């Protein structure tokens, strides 16, 4: 398994205690050392406490950050990361579950 370049990466095993602000600072503190971030998206709601997205300078820099930080103990949990546009948001869009009701 090897990732493919995309300007955005998706993170899905953050320690859920981490606030949006703490995620933002920790990404700026460490993940920018591995490619320079351009933008960050997480939320204080539980649905984005273990999960985040982050947009990088260039697709190669995004790839470098992703692969280097994959499995890294960024907190008391090893990170799990993928490149965007091959991640749960697009999977939910093609399933419809992004916006469809579970039943009518």
């Amino acid at each position: 398994m090897e990732m493919l370049p995309n300007q955005t990466i998706y993170i899905n095993n953050l320690n859920e205690k981490i606030k949006k602000e703490e995620l933002k600072k920790s990404l700026y503190a460490i993940f920018s050392q591995f490619g320079q971030i351009l933008d960050i998206v997480a939320l204080k709601t539980l649905k984005m406490r273990g999960q985040a997205f982050v947009i990088f300078k260039e697709i190669g820099s995004a790839s470098n950050a992703l692969r280097t930080m994959q499995g890294f103990p960024f907190y008391d949990k090893p990170m799990q990361i993928a490149y965007s546009k091959s991640d749960s948001d697009i999977v939910a869009k093609i399933k419809g579950t992004f916006k469809e009701r579970p039943k009518k």
